[PDB]
């Protein structure tokens, strides 16, 4: 699951994934974290 | 809710709370944070 710090991070991540880039690649650009859980922590809630 | 940076932090906080000291006093000594939430953030997960 992707967990993002901000709405901008969420948008960057989502956009990057439409390019077919990997979750790690997109996490880097967006400041998001890839976590294998069904929910996100309070510091990366988006 | 108390949220701590490390196991050591958790142990300092818990020991301090046996003395009758306040959550604020014990958070200071432990590096923990007191947060009005039902979960902890990833940077204070203990």
């Amino acid at each position: 699951k992707s967990c993002c710090p901000s709405t901008t991070g969420r948008n960057i991540y989502n956009t990057c994934r439409l390019t077919g880039s990997s979750r790690e690649t997109c996490a880097k650009l967006s400041g998001c974290k890839i976590i294998s859980a069904s929910t996100c922590p309070s510091n990366y809630p988006k």
